């Protein structure tokens, strides 16, 4: 559609924000908060409609991992809940394939989840599929000629640099050649063949670099950094280019979205969000 949607995310505690930002005119819209604050959630769209998926609900007084699956629509302003899941996750990672969502890894207290579930919004059900062979928390996930992806997070005691891929029809698991570089929260996407993995945390420094998986050769290529060091970064893509949304650079939340022409391989930035944050989910739609 024509908006890039922000849900959630985290300054000094969870959000309830949702906002829009229109890439023809440079302008943010605030739209209808969640129902709950999230952070650690993941944006998605199917058949126009927008869902906010998992997290947690950081206030001062609790730490409610999410299990919760909401749909936004535009043309409403409404958030109507759906099925929650089997089991909270916070930290999520999220995939549309066919139209059915995906839900992968995230955390429920000190479980660090392998498991993943799918959901079906014709049915309003969710059902497990095969877990993933690692536990994967901050996980990046993205799809590709309707195939899975989960790439990076943390496994409970190291951050990862693996990688592992999801194929349905035999509902099977195969790890994928690693990125170069350790990645967990960062922001994952597809733009033409390949998949893009920016940002995250390596366990020592926020990242700026940027790498892409082309599923051809099975190989990770470093692309051009972007300006801004950042974990727990919203990600998508717009027309052809990849927009990066806030996160934490280690001294603050950012309000800075750049963005990456793939022709050019160069980032710019092209606006900032109204407040800086990390932890949002981000998904394109129809404007409301
Ligand atoms: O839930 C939480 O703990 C916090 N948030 C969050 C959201 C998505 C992913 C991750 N994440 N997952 C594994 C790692 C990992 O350090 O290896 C991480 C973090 C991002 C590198 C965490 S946050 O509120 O947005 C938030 C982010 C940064 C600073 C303060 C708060």
């Amino acid at each position: 559609g024509r908006l890039i949607y922000t849900a959630g995310g985290y300054f000094r505690q969870s959000l309830s924000y949702l906002e829009a930002y229109n890439p023809s005119n440079g302008s943010w819209l605030r739209l209808a908060d969640l129902q709950v604050p999230r952070s650690g959630l993941a944006g998605c769209v199917v058949g126009g409609l927008l869902y906010a998926v998992g997290g947690r609900n950081n206030s001062p007084d609790g730490n409610t991992d999410s299990s919760a699956l909401d749909c936004y629509n535009p043309m409403t302003n409404q958030w109507s809940p759906c099925a929650s899941m089997s089991v909270p996750r916070n930290r999520i990672g999220v995939g549309v394939i066919d139209g059915h969502i995906y839900a992968v890894g995230g955390s429920h207290g000190c479980i660090h989840h392998s498991s993943v579930e799918r959901y079906e919004p014709e049915r309003d059900e969710w059902h497990l599929v095969a877990p993933m062979l690692t536990r994967r928390i901050g996980v990046g996930v993205a799809v590709l000629n309707r195939l899975l992806y989960a790439v990076g997070g943390f496994d409970g005691t190291n951050r990862l640099n693996s990688a592992e891929c999801y194929y349905p029809e035999r509902n099977e698991w195969r790890m994928i050649t690693p990125m170069n570089t350790i990645r967990s929260g960062a922001g994952v996407c597809v733009l033409h063949n390949c998949i893009y993995a920016a940002g995250g945390y390596d366990g020592q420094d926020q990242l700026n670099s940027v790498e892409r998986y082309d599923v051809e050769t099975e190989t990770w290529t470093f692309v051009a950094p972007m300006r801004h060091h950042r974990s727990a970064l919203g990600i998508t893509v717009h027309q052809g280019k990849i927009y990066v949304l806030g996160g934490y650079d280690g001294h603050t939340f950012l309000d800075s979205v750049e963005c990456y022409d793939p022709d050019s391989d160069t980032w710019s930035e092209v606006t900032r969000m109204t407040s800086g944050r990390s932890g949002v989910g981000v998904a394109v739609t129809m404007e409301p």
